[PDB]
């Protein structure tokens, strides 16, 4: 009971992520269990098949990774609670990184639809920091935004490809920063 | 008068910063002007040949993006130096980020031999932090070698996809975590 459709959505989704934007379209549609025809019918290109498994999914990403609206939480304790989570899936054996970070890096292309895709699923990243950067009275709300999304990327970067586990170093790091803001 | 050797390490450190780690044999015959016979012959595994081009490239990396050796400069004004580089390549139009780090997200296995190349290189950029730190009086020089190196990793990768040109972000960034670790 899933159709053609969302198993090459979860199939591009989740074989791009473990082994890069380069997979093959035989590879993914033999994973998807439908034919190369169906695809095409389905698709304009394994580009856009891409395109699409990143913007279908997204909002449930979000709705993971931002605390919800309702929470009570401080603009500093919903900053920290984004870190938070990145923190916690370093901890996971199967985790690579930034799923958007990583599809914009591999293809070097920013017209590429995936990354365009990539691109602005991350953009709004920085506009939730923003957003609590200036409810928490930030004194330069877009740096403070410019620096939380790089120390995000960063981190995501160094923790999917082994580098660094972010132990200790998340909550420091975002303190100094939001101290440095004057955030209430 | 170049060697089919060093030709072969030259377009593969192009092909693959510019185009990705997937380029192929032919591809990087072509480029190079040798045949896939002496490719062969020469490598075990166009896998050994990124490795080799980026370990035995890296010395001229390294000369360039740190400061030399007797400059006169503060533990500061070093650290500092190594991210004006970067903010500086950053408005730089062939710009694709940092090599290292590209190539460790692209392959996505941490037992490449270019990527465990790439790791290392990367892990000297960092012993290179730790050792100004502590030669600046850090309060932790671990914890800002971390620091350091994860900024240099988002502000390489954001730059590298065009998502942040780095335009007054860096010299505020720097400033606070160094003023923050108690750098004389």
């Amino acid at each position: 009971k899933q159709s053609p459709r969302e198993r090459l959505l979860e199939a591009a989704a989740a074989l791009t992520y473990r082994d890069g934007v380069g997979i093959g379209v035989e590879a993914l549609c033999k994973a998807a269990g439908v034919s190369k025809r169906s695809m095409y019918q389905l698709f304009e290109s394994k580009d856009e098949l891409l395109a699409a498994s990143l913007k279908e999914r997204s909002a449930a990403f979000v709705a993971k990774a931002l605390p919800p609206a309702d929470d009570g939480r401080s603009p500093r304790e919903r900053i920290l609670y984004v870190f938070e989570r990145v923190e916690s899936q370093a901890g996971a054996p199967d985790f690579q990184g930034c799923r958007y970070l990583a599809v914009q890096i591999e293809l070097k292309d920013q017209a590429h639809p995936a990354s365009r895709v990539a691109y602005q699923i991350k953009a709004d990243l920085m506009a939730f920091f923003r957003s609590e950067a200036e409810r928490g009275g930030a004194s330069d709300p877009d740096l403070l935004a410019r620096q939380l999304i790089l120390v995000f990327d960063g981190a995501s970067a160094r923790a999917g490809i082994g580098a660094d586990n972010l132990t200790g170093l998340i909550v420091p790091t975002l303190t100094t920063l939001l101290d440095a803001a004057d955030m209430h």
